[PDB]
């Protein structure tokens, strides 16, 4: 015993859940995977197409191409089920419908785009289902009752369209009144609607099976190879004997105007050929499948011809009774006419609030429902191919079979069971889609995702959409005005296809780009599956209509970008400013949840500009050289400290910030400026070195200016601060670039005709040292210079040579033998590193280093040079600075470099 | 006297310019707008289509639809000229070709996408132009010389294709050898090629004019309304009298097999109708334009019928001599066949290195060239409509006119002038495109934008592309294998259309999004123009072929995203990490060049977390409340200071940073963490408050915890620091949120059943105070509470009421009259503000504020409360803290708020 429903859950349920945040009522509706996602998805996938148009599709396509159609459609919907299940497992499943899951998983932008595309899909589905109920009622149930009587022969077809427009509008107003007053009854009878569907399908299968031994007696009159309609004919014989008199039969009256055979003038085809009774449903074992295994695709108005029976060759006798192809078919038309029979998988998660284990019921339930419906469709394709005549199939309005539903002829009890089950099922699906479209519309309105839809957020006392439903009815009316399933189906399919394409693309993107909170806990979901689904039914969209597809893509893109703009203006306060703000924040967040290191090391600079007492940059060359080093790409944070109290220097801080920004723009530096007003310059710099940049956009190198004239100045703070900064950089594990004689560094406008960047590779930290000159040579200033590596001190050397080879930029390496004592400070530091994982000697060896370095590189344009670490005791800081100063004595332009990190 | 060229400038020139950075040789090639951009664009727009296919297009389309075609094509190319001129004016114009301008203006990603799409365009253009030269040579000049002789009747069509494949491949190998050896000769004779084009067009116009009084004698034999071919017939008469004997004419031999009229069996149409000589070129004043003003669009193999002459009605006599429609035409086919006649506008800026005033010559020159060619095409459409028979036009191979070029019949001297001018012009355009395609390819390779194309960067001694040209020849070969202009033209047009679509879309985007360095200094460029162009010829792309267009879009999208990925990996060092890094940097940069303020104010928080001596967050509730306030969206920077020396606390800093990150993730705070190891907690906080965040992603509110137990602690630093931070926030012009009793703030899991957020709006800073509660109520925790504004102190009040109404969230405002003395500290501060633009009294009035505030709001869940500024003298800091403490004495949870900024 159960009272379940297949409808959706809109804002009313999501709100109930959110309020229930802070139960016995909830526990009772809890439903297992079967009755919670299998049956809702099954009842919503089985639409009207399977009946009113599957026989026609099989016939006009040939079992092979019909199999291809059903398989392609089922493939898009299955890959979308896998992607939607990936969405279902990821994170908590909201209590609302599938829209809320998709929204909370893909962000409001995709949520709103998918919501509106799926909503237009559902409205045009209410239109197609009402058209189908009207077509079944009007063509098969009560043909006599029509608003417009059949007039002449040319207009009779138009009269049917008018009959459908008027009847469909009346029926749509009825369905809207029903959903508005008494949707509870729809919930109550969803089970009866599913019963009708399943009884109908079992009747189809029972008929197909019974058709093996005892097939039914539905014969078709056929004149030669020209199929005749049997709506008015009684006997498939030229002369109908009456009262022992061979009076001519009515068909004579329909091909000959005498009607008394008194020297009757019968047309050509009638006199030559013969009328025959062809069994319309041969046995399943009869083997007709071999006959109808091939496409027909006859254009509009062509007579339907069985290519089996005999025939004369005369032509010209065009007649009304000849059953005609009612639409110019094609493959791309058949896929569109058939696709709205696989839509409805989002209904699998339309009942997610009333579930027990959502992430477990929804994926399995949805995929099993799609497997069931795909098997039903792919099996019925073959059964129709192998049980129905290849001519009764192409009859799209049950002509030639006395006006019975084509699939109806295959049933155990009678075609009536199917002709009524399809009518009740199709009106039930119409009611379902007139409840599912406005609930989704009020959920998109209540989310305030899109502003102008705010009017439709208004709900009834019970939380029913009063003003969303009216718009849904208006759009369904616009649909019904095209009173033909064959023309509404491409539009419906295009909207649902856009919904499925976005659901597959958002998943593929969020899996590739490592979007935060994208944890698809599914045992079989791989982004290639969602991508293959997106591709399959992008192709499906375009195949069915290349102009409708572009219109849908542009509509969805505009809704998406407009939702993004409104979200920006909502959270940041401005439209485009806030849009870029959100882009930056989202990129940085995505940047956080990832491996901290990078497979390659690239210097992201923090230029430490020193501000004089006039608050002017004491070294613009720092910026010039930073621009040359980064070449306008990458991250360059220009930091500077203003000594003083912040409470009274805010104006100065703003002025100096504008100054530094103008200087950066003048030196073609693309980057950011940050000023810290600090009480102590050393502490200000120690805070800039470790705090610049938003998390994930940190620097990794600190570019400093050498403290020129340290000995001359009486104050010892200037030289002692540089060492303090060096220690801070080393402790923070950042690279260090101490530029010396920076006043002589070349400007952005001048160039070097010829020169040598003399990188000195010493025992360790070879990665940064080698990488620098090439980044410099990539700039126009240092473009025309050569590179010479004067190595002083096996496996690492070989690795370096290989890395240079990969670099592909010409560089010559020379190894100069040096006494260990001369390089003692280096070897000492290296030993300290290996174990981790004097002054007179240091100076007397630094002068040897001077001898070699000047003798080899005196005339270089830029001498890179590895650094030794600062002393452990801060007492030998003077000795350390003297060591550096002598080590660099006599060189024109030195870039002291210290790795101090895992640089690769 | 001048020796100019119309070719492009590749890497060789761009490199020369860059080297010349640091002249007499350059000055001599300087060329004015006319000979620099007008004539190159004019010589490259006038292709083969105008001749070999314009007459056919006019005929098979009708002057009206042909006018529509030419106008739509010219409209896309004109809007693209406007967008390309906007690119040309913006910034310095590089010396290379149009590729370099487009690259430096739209970034390397669009540069490479446009480069490759335009390159495939140019290669398939070399294929079409070689096919055209072969078709002209083979069909009109020397029909007798063909590799394959006519095969039967129907096959003869296939034989022509083989004749074209073999001749075209031979000609393509010739053109490749010519461009490889002696491109200088191509530069020398570009002027002769332009001469041929212009002489040909003036000959067309002179013929059209001469056709007013004296039209030429090109008659056409027509049998009834069936046009006959005249390649073999001599007299348009059934019987050709020979030697005074009325012997039957050859056409008798082509419709009757007797050939001697001895009881000849002539077919039906021949015996009934009559052969007539219809003047093929009636006068311009004859008025035939009224006849050919309508489309024909006859499908393949249909006989071309003049709907003017008399005719019998018998049918069946299918014959070889009946001129047939050679391709199943349609509008969408004609637009594709005609579009490669408007392409070539990027050649306007193919000579930008040798210009005087680039930003002035290129826009005017290009637009004038497009106006000239559009006028020539739109004028020739009408002239062909009004001068050529409506049957000679639909003849696509000069049949029925004795095998002469259709447009050739309209010329002053003879059709020979045009038939040779078109051949020389088309081989010249083939040479041009086999020099323009490989130059562009080596420029895309040398830029190292795309890695795998690196092989093609290899150049000859002079800087000619040795290995790019071979690939261009291979792709042109693949094109020639489809030996028909009518089938190569859609592919060429699709590639060039993709190039133009990207050139229009990049401009529209960079204008809307305010991309840095996008200064379009043009007097008429508006992004709506570029957008309209993008839309027009996106429609053109899809119209011509919906599957080729998707293939082109996907190819261009993949090249674009792959270039973006390679740039990320190049500059940042990682692929996806670096990709997000570049996205963030670009967003922040774009964010810098904009108005600093925002039309709306939204709190971007800096949570100041206090770290205890155990290095644990002393107040997680700060984070919880920050999460509730921002609701997971926006910017939240969690800053904290570790007291100590950074040189030895790096490990602790990393540990505490991980701790704070885990806490943030536990409290659902999405944001970033920054630790500053400082010598003094107060100075560390003063540096965090002013330095957090990358420029443009700054905070604007500082969220602090109240210094609980300030009086109990003997140390006065704890209470004095809070005031110092308040002063720093106020001076920095940031908002301030002092949370008091923060240990009692509700957690993210619990909720409030019912409660009142009692915002106290006091004299000023009403914007932040009102905005806060609504952001709080937007969270599930504070969702179920109400809001009560207890205003204490006209126009501003009305503005506040209106703002509350806009907010749309229910709130009740109560104004309580209070004595000015009680609010003295507030009124005093307000007066200080108005002028800019005791303690016993303060305490005795704070207790009155206590009386009122507790009597009204004692049981509130959260009391917001405006703050007075800190005292000017730092001596009264104890009095200020006592004032605050009493003012908040007895309230459960207080959020002291201070605006101190231009909050709106
Ligand atoms: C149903 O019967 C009609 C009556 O003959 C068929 O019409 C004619 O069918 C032939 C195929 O048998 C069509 O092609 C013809 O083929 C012969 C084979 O040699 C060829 O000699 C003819 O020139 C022609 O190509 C023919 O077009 C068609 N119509 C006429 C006016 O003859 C009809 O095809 C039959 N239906 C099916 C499905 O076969
Ligand atoms: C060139 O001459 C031929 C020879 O008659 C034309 O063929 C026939 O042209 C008529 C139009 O006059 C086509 O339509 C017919 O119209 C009459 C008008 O009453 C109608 O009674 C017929 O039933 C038919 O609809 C006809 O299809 C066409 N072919 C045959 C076999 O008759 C041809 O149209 C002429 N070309 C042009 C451009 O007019
Ligand atoms: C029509 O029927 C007669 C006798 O039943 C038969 O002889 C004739 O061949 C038939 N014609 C065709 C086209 O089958
Ligand atoms: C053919 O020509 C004869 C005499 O010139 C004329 O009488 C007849 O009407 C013509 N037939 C047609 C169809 O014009």
């Amino acid at each position: 015993m159960a009272n379940y429903t297949n409808l959706t859950q809109g804002a009313k349920e999501h709100e109930e859940a959110e309020n229930i945040t802070e139960k016995k009522p909830t526990k009772t509706p809890q439903m297992g995977t079967f009755m919670g996602v299998y049956l809702p998805c099954l009842q919503n996938i089985f639409g009207v197409i399977l009946f009113l148009r599957l026989t026609w599709v099989v016939g006009t396509a040939g079992v092979l191409q019909a199999f291809a159609i059903v398989l392609i459609c089922c493939c898009c919907t299955m890959l979308t089920a896998i992607s939607m299940s990936a969405i279902a497992t990821n994170g908590v499943v909201p209590a609302g419908g599938s829209y809320f899951m998709i929204s909370r998983a893909l962000g409001p932008e995709f949520g709103g785009a998918v919501g509106l595309c799926f909503y237009l899909g559902t409205t045009f589905a209410a239109a197609m289902y009402i058209l189908g109920a009207i077509e079944i009622f009007l063509v098969y149930i009560v043909p006599r009752a029509a608003i417009f009587h059949s007039d002449d022969a040319l207009k009779e077809s138009a009269a049917m369209l008018n009959n459908m427009r008027v009847y469909g509008t009346a029926f749509l107003v009825l369905m809207v009144l029903v959903v508005f007053i008494g949707v509870r009854y729809v919930n109550k009878f969803a089970s009866l609607f599913l019963a009708c569907v399943i009884v109908s399908i079992l009747a189809i299968y029972a008929g197909a099976i019974k058709s093996s031994f005892a097939p039914p007696h539905f014969p078709v009159c056929m004149l030669g190879n020209r199929t005749l309609s049997s709506r008015h004919i009684d006997v498939c014989s030229k002369t109908k004997e009456i009262n022992n008199m061979t009076v001519p039969s009515k068909l004579w009256g329909f091909f000959c105007n005498s009607s008394q055979f008194f020297n009757a003038t019968c047309d050509e085809y009638f006199v030559h050929n013969n009328v025959t009774s062809i069994q319309g449903i041969p046995g399943l074992a009869s083997g007709i499948i071999t006959e109808n295994l091939w496409s027909n695709y006859l254009p509009k108005g062509e007579i339907i011809e069985k290519p089996s029976a005999k025939s004369s060759d005369v032509l010209g006798s065009l007649n009304h009774e000849y059953v005609l192809v009612d639409i110019t078919t094609s493959f791309t038309l058949l896929v569109g006419i058939f696709f709205p029979s696989v839509t409805g998988i989002m209904a699998g998660s339309n009942r997610s609030g009333d579930l027990k284990d959502a992430q477990k019921s929804i994926p399995i339930g949805t995929i099993l429902a799609i497997l069931t419906t795909s098997f039903v469709y792919l099996s019925n394709v073959v059964l129709f191919g192998a049980c129905i005549e290849g001519v009764v199939l192409r009859d799209k309005f049950g002509d030639a079979v006395k006006g019975n539903l084509v699939v109806g002829t295959l049933s155990w009890p009678s075609p009536w069971v199917i002709v009524i089950g399809s009518f009740f099922s199709t009106c039930g699906a119409g009611l379902q889609s007139l409840t599912g479209a406005p609930r989704l519309l009020q959920a998109i309105a209540k989310d305030n995702i899109i502003p102008f839809l705010r009017v439709f957020g208004h709900s009834k006392a019970n939380g029913e959409p009063t003003w969303a439903l009216l718009l849904t009815a208006a759009i369904a009316e616009l649909g019904i005005l095209i009173a033909s399933l064959d023309l509404v189906a491409p539009i419906l399919s295009m909207f649902f296809l856009m919904c499925y394409l976005f659901v597959n693309l958002a998943c593929a993107l969020q899996t590739l780009l490592r979007t935060p909170n994208w944890r698809p806990r599914f045992r079989y979901y791989h982004w290639a599956l969602s991508f293959m689904g997106m591709s399959i039914c992008l192709a499906l969209m375009f195949i069915s209509s290349w102009y409708y597809a572009i219109v849908a893509m542009v509509i969805a893109g505009m809704i998406y970008k407009y939702i993004e703009y409104q979200g920006a203006e909502k959270e940041w306060g401005d439209g485009i400013r806030g849009l870029s703000l959100s882009a930056a924040r989202f990129a940085l967040l995505r940047l956080e949840e990832g491996p901290p290191h990078t497979k390659n090391w690239r210097p992201q600079l923090l230029v430490l500009l020193k501000l004089d007492e006039d608050l002017h940059v004491k070294h613009p060359r720092l910026l010039t050289f930073a621009s040359q080093l980064k070449a306008g790409k990458g991250l360059t944070i220009v930091g500077s400290v203003i000594v003083g109290n912040f409470l009274e220097n805010y104006g100065e801080a703003l002025a100096a910030e504008q100054t530094i920004k103008h200087l950066m723009e003048a030196e073609k530096v693309k980057g950011f400026c940050q000023l810290v007003v600090a009480a102590k310059l050393r502490e200000g710099i120690s805070h800039l070195i470790q705090s610049c940049g938003l998390g994930g956009m940190k620097h990794n190198t600190v570019v400093m200016g050498w403290p020129n004239g340290w000995r001359q100045s009486e104050d010892a703070r200037a030289w002692k601060t540089f060492i303090g900064t060096v220690r801070v950089t080393t402790a923070a594990h950042l690279a260090l670039l101490v530029a010396k004689n920076i006043s002589f560094f070349p400007s952005n406008v001048e160039q070097f005709s010829e020169g040598n960047i003399d990188v000195w590779w010493i025992v360790h930290d070879g990665g940064m040292l080698m990488l620098l000159p090439f980044l410099l040579k990539q700039h126009k200033v240092w473009r025309k210079c050569s590179i010479r590596i004067f190595t002083v001190a096996i496996q690492m050397k070989k690795d370096l040579a290989t890395f240079l080879y990969h670099l592909r930029i010409e560089a010559e390496v020379e190894v100069v033998e040096m006494h260990d004592s001369d390089i003692s400070a280096y070897t000492y530091e290296r030993d300290l590193m290996m174990e981790q994982r004097s002054n007179v000697r240091r100076m007397h060896t630094a002068v040897k280093l001077n001898e070699v370095i000047v003798n080899k590189s005196h005339e270089a344009k830029l001498v890179l040079l590895n650094m030794p670490g600062p002393p452990r005791n801060p007492e030998g800081d003077e000795n350390y600075m003297e060591f550096l100063e002598v080590l660099t004595e006599g060189l024109e332009r030195v870039l002291l470099v210290r790795g101090g990190g895992s640089e690769v």
